[PDB]
């Protein structure tokens, strides 16, 4: 059982994408996850997401088989303000179908608190720009989140302000290895992170896949969270 | 902490920190040509060359059972100038017993002696394979994770960007036992990833040598270049 999609760019109306919160697709084909003010500056106190309309079959209880998958997307985060510190980040997430945006700020529109809760049934790879109490001190950092905003693994990386980053996330069901890579063509910088994740005991049999972004809790604690392309592929062995 | 690291932004003829074996030479221009390049600028077949960092690396300690985490990065280019016969054989990053000499060439890439898996090899390698031997998947080129055998425990096909520079990142996390590798072609923006579980305690000796090896084919024109422009490495033993 296979499923996949590829957006080399986005266009206003694409029935295959559900926009939630402040998320909008510009005429230029850019998915702005968080609000961009009239004057071009990123707005604080903003949360937006996008979900692929079709659900994905990740695993099956009867057969006990698990799907391997991969997703890729390009994004740019620009932190224009001299102060205060920018926030909060963007993230790729997989979880229960028909989900609506959760809490913003450090929860990135995906979680509701900083608890360890198996009921979240969510897996996510974050690109975190603000260090919250539950975070490592280094920001930005990539993070692998399993049923909690408290990453089971993190990797610091240097932002190349306003430049486009290419992300590759892949999950191999056989080894249970979830890996993510971030590349900045502008500088050639490459960052990687990987950890074991048993999706069988984390995600529901069917899930929705999406992208979410959020700006800060105080004036000007913000940055852009723009996405230019997004592709996904999953194959469930029978 | 037991740490070791080196970084060659380019290579200099005479650098006492590198041991050149086989056909390997360092050009005045600072390029490490693993396999012989003829005076007419064309790569010679039946060529095998390697380079080893002169200092041994402490990967693990049997007394305490501690295992080091490490990472290596290098840039290389493989140019296949002939339309016939098929190009061969590839290049590889390998870690194994110190004071080793080039092994069999061709598809064994100067690191192994035959296709059998043998603990006596005590070698871990990440290959960039260009010719499909009987023990290989049909697709070439491909990245391969080699544990005591030229027959990879995991492979990932990738499209060559003929003659262009590829950036490689290989990292081992002792806590998760995850060995990952990434190849990026700035020229096209292509990104490839591969990862698998590897218990280095049961594979490598406490102290190892790290090196790069390249080899061309067993018949005329079954050749390609195996040039390396830079190489860095770092390991941390708790
Ligand atoms: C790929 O294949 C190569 C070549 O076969 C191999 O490298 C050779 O390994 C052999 C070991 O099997 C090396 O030979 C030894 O050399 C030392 C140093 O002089 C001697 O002390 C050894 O003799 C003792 O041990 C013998 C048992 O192995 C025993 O029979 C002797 O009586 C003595 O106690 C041994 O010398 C040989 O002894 C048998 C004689 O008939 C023979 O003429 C004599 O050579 C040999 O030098 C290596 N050759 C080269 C060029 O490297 C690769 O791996 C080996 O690499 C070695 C450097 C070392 O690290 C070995 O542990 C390793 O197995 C093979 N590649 C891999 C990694 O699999
Ligand atoms: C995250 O916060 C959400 C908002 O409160 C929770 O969803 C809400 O779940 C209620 C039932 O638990 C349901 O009545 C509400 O309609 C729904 N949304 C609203 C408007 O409140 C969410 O709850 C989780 O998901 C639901 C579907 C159930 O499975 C709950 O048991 C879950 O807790 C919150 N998620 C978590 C894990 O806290
Ligand atoms: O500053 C960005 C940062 O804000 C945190 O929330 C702060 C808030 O900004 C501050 O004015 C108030 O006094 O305390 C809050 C914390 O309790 C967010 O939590 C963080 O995610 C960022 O958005
Ligand atoms: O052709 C490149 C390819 O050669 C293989 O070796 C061949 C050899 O080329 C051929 O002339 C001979 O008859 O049989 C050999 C075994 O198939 C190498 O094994 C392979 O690695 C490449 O180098
Ligand atoms: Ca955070
Ligand atoms: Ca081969
Ligand atoms: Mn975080
Ligand atoms: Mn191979």
């Amino acid at each position: 059982e296979t499923i996949s999609f590829s957006f080399s760019e986005f266009e206003p109306g694409n029935n295959d994408l559900t926009l939630q919160g402040a998320a909008i697709i510009t005429q230029s084909g850019v998915l702005q996850l968080t609000k961009i003010n009239q004057n071009g500056m990123p707005a604080w106190d903003s949360t937006g997401r996008t979900l692929y309309t079709k659900p994905v079959h990740i695993w099956d209880m009867t057969t006990g088989t698990v799907a391997s998958f991969e997703t890729r997307f390009s994004f740019s985060i620009e932190q224009p303000y001299t102060r205060p510190l920018p926030a909060d980040g963007l993230v790729f997430f997989m979880g229960p179908t028909k989900s609506k945006p959760a809490q913003g700020y450090g929860y990135l529109g995906v979680f509701n608190n900083s608890k360890q809760d198996n009921s979240y049934q969510t897996l996510a790879v974050e690109f975190d720009t603000f260090s919250n109490p539950w975070d490592p001190p280094q920001v930005p950092h990539i993070g692998i989140d399993v049923n909690s905003i408290r990453s089971i693994k993190t990797q610091p990386f240097q932002l190349d302000n306003g430049q486009v980053a290419n992300v590759v996330i892949k999950y191999d069901a056989s080894s249970k290895i979830l890996l993510a890579v971030l590349v900045y063509p502008s500088s050639g910088a490459i960052y990687t992170i990987a950890e074991i994740v048993d999706v069988k005991q984390v995600l529901p049999e069917w899930v929705d896949v999406g992208l979410s972004g959020a700006t800060g809790a105080q004036r000007d604690a913000a940055e852009t969270h723009d996405v230019y392309s997004w592709s996904f592929h999953a194959s469930l062995p029978e």
